[PDB]
């Protein structure tokens, strides 16, 4: 039996490798890393890879794995895939970490924007997780914290992190990672996948997919929101992806929403994570 190495980024930055059987399902190399994470609520969670345009794909777990890396290495990350609308309701607290830890990667790359107040509160409950109560031995007014908060860090914001850290005195792990994400459940693009698409008429957009619906970003003035129970089907079909809107009641027929994508595979990708989130959100 031939084995080929495989390379997981996890949410800490830290590299995960294994080995498996060449032919090998997804499902077979991610249930090895639920298990290196002791992660139990593994549902939420999935690998992505890039592909030979570089662009992030999920790993499909029902699939073969060289069928999908295809042409390129057998490197992977760890990612949350169905972000819970209700962190609260998670079963373990170690499901609310690894949730925290994709977070707070959302906010340093930019992902998922952030008033200076909210990055500064989040900032200090990871604080607070990683390090326990405020001491200032550690820190003086000079003090910058090894953790990344930001896309663009300040004295100002790691100030702001320091003051409100000292008003979580007493607080466990458990205790400020439910806070953090109780905070950054609220942010409007929490859990949102955006999609660059053009509508019908050639102007460029955002599509979001996340747990409530798909989401058009069109220009600051006007943003459309079609809530999963509204689409009866999703399609694709060349460089175009398609939406049945519901008639709404006393109206005769189903209305059609278009879009085109860059490529048929980003057509394909828009297609699969539209249908995974409705399933998904449908159940939940
Ligand atoms: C399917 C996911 C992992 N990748 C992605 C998300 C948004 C736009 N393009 C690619």
């Amino acid at each position: 039996p031939k084995s080929m190495q495989c390379k997981v980024i996890l949410l800490d930055g830290s590299e995960y490798t294994c080995d498996v059987e060449k032919r090998s399902r997804g499902q077979v190399l991610f249930d090895k890393v639920c298990e290196h994470l002791n992660l139990l609520e593994k549902d939420y969670f999935g690998l992505t890879y890039r592909d030979a345009e570089n662009q992030k794909n999920w790993l499909d777990p029902a699939k073969e794995i060289k069928k999908q890396v295809r042409s390129g290495a057998w490197h992977f990350s760890f990612n949350v895939k169905f972000y819970p609308p209700d962190p609260a309701q998670l079963s373990e607290d170690i499901t609310r970490y690894y949730l925290c830890l994709q977070l707070r990667d959302d906010i340093v790359s930019g992902r998922l924007p952030c008033s200076f107040v909210t990055l500064a509160l989040l900032g200090s409950y990871t604080v607070q997780s990683e390090l326990g109560d405020y001491d200032p031995d550690e820190c003086g007014s000079d003090y910058i914290s090894e953790f990344r908060f930001a896309p663009n860090h300040t004295k100002e914001l790691e100030d702001k992190v320091i003051e409100l850290h000292k008003s979580h005195r007493g607080m466990t792990p458990a205790e400020a990672e439910m806070h953090f994400l109780e905070n950054a459940k609220k942010l409007s693009m929490y859990g949102v996948d955006l999609h660059h698409a053009k509508d019908s008429e050639g102007v460029e957009i955002m599509l979001g997919v996340c747990a409530s619906g798909l989401l058009i970003y069109r220009d600051r003035l006007r943003i459309n929101r079609f809530a999963w129970p509204k689409v009866l089907k999703i399609s694709y079909k060349r460089n175009n992806f398609y939406i049945k809107i519901r008639p709404g009641e006393f109206e005769q027929f189903e209305s059609t929403i278009g879009f085109k994508l860059p490529n048929h595979r980003a057509a394909k990708r828009l297609w699969k994570v539209c249908v995974e989130h409705h399933t998904f959100f449908r159940l939940l």
